[PDB]
């Protein structure tokens, strides 16, 4: 058997998500580490990029591109995506908000300066006025261990893996929520996902100065 491949540069980024849910799966995985618009342009006039983007994965001799593509395959494949097609849309709706605000924080380090301070407060206060509310409400509704299903899923993943980001922004917007506090606890516990926490580990740090620059240089911008 091959591991998966993942292709993006050393950076958390759009590619994160993924190295998380693989890591909570226990799965093995290579990462090949983009340095320069050149290794990007060798990726695309090799053909392995549908829309000339990464991230991209190999994984079961399939060049996937598109994170959800990415993350919905791993997933599945996983047993990590809930037990039918009800579970799958409770499972989606959550994951989507979720996204929706990791999207807003990703986007920071290319906010326009003179709409920083702006954006940054008006993300502290969709957590703590629309999402948090969201997912204490979905624990609170039920009283179990898990968002969905009672079984680890993809959302417990993926949600903790904001909690962590939301934490780094400010430490005081979980303050109220304490279902989600033990969420974090209990899911940071888990074999696979202690270990992705501890040094050495795939998980990547927040973006500096320097990361960005080397962003700016592969992908042109
Ligand atoms: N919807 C896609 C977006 C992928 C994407 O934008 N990739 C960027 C780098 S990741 N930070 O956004 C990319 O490859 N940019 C190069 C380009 O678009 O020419 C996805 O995989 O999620």
């Amino acid at each position: 058997a091959e591991k998966p491949k993942l292709h993006y540069f050393n950076a958390r980024g759009r590619m994160e998500s993924t190295r998380w849910l693989l890591a909570a799966a226990g799965v093995e995985f290579e990462e090949k580490f983009i340095k320069s618009a050149e290794d990007l342009d060798k990726l695309r006039n090799d053909g392995y990029l549908m829309f000339q983007q990464v991230p991209m994965v190999e994984i079961d001799g399939m060049k996937l591109v598109q994170t959800r593509a990415i993350l919905n395959y791993i997933a599945s494949k996983y047993n990590l995506y809930g037990k039918d097609i009800k579970e799958r849309a409770l499972i989606d709706m959550y994951i989507e908000g979720i996204a929706d605000l990791g999207e807003m924080i990703l986007l920071l380090p290319v906010c326009p300066p003179e709409e920083k301070d702006a954006k940054l407060a008006l993300i502290k206060e969709k957590i703590k006025n629309r999402y948090f509310p969201a997912f204490e409400k979905v624990l609170k509704s039920h009283g179990q261990d898990y968002l969905v299903g009672n079984k680890l899923s993809r959302a417990d993943i993926h949600l903790v893996e904001l909690l962590y980001y939301v934490e780094e922004l400010d430490s005081s917007l979980i303050s109220s929520f304490p279902l989600l506090k033990a969420l974090k606890t209990r899911i940071s516990n888990l074999p696979t996902v202690k270990k992705f926490l501890q040094p050495g580990s795939p998980r990547k740090p927040p973006m500096d100065e320097k990361s960005l620059e080397e962003a700016r240089k592969i992908f042109r911008f």
